[PDB]
């Protein structure tokens, strides 16, 4: 919560560079060490910076690119949502995803947890 | 949950054309009887239909415009969330709010819980 409402905005459109460039270990270090991921929300919760950083690695290195498509939302107790898009080729096949993820991050201003809102139906080829 | 991934991005979607027209008895009723509402997020709950038509007469009758920003992201357990642009006046000054509600729907296609993400770094003038 340590976060004001600006370092959010900041530390949440970071997080998107730093998915757009693919740097894995940068990533990881963003959450705390024992951060959970909800991604597709609504799936069972990774935990702790290995299994995240095996998640992110699996998913990008690859391909992806990825940017804000609004600004963040970012509220007065360390949480933030923010709307983006993921552009990536599925075996050949060039395709995007439209998220918004909501992230809580902890008094170290490092994301606690974060959960990604997306399904098919915001797939697009 | 009861709504599909489709159906929510129709209801979500719906809700922001009844804030836009100001249509406050349909809004009331898109919500379950027993809904709660967190906006800003981080604020103390609001609860029944009751407290949620003076919250939104409260905000409305007046004046403002909303409207979506970008597609409704929906996941497959009755949740979702989307991002949209408020306009109203404040007291003379015209002014905007980029806001991200995310709702949970009952099993009857009734919104449950409702939270939206938003502080003064949101806010324009
Ligand atoms: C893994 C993935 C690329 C990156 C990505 C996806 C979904 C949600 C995300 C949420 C993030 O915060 C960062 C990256 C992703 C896609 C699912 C299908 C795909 O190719
Ligand atoms: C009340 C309000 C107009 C409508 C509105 C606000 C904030 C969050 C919202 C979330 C909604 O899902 C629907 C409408 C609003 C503004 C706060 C300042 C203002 O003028």
């Amino acid at each position: 919560n340590l976060p004001t409402a600006q370092e959010v905005q900041g530390l949440m459109a970071r997080y998107i560079e730093l998915v757009d460039v693919g740097d894995i270990e940068a990533i990881v270090q963003m959450y705390a060490d024992d951060a959970t991921v909800e991604d597709p929300f609504g799936q069972p919760p990774i935990h702790g910076r290995e299994q995240i950083a095996a998640f992110y690695r699996q998913g990008l290195g690859g391909k992806v690119r990825a940017c804000l498509t609004g600004p963040v939302r970012a509220s007065h107790n360390g949480c933030g949502a923010m709307p983006f898009r993921v552009e990536m080729v599925a075996n050949g096949q060039p395709c995007a995803l439209d998220v918004i993820d909501v992230m809580r991050f902890d008094e170290h201003g490092r994301i606690q947890t974060m959960q990604a809102y997306w399904s098919e139906v915001n797939l697009s080829v």
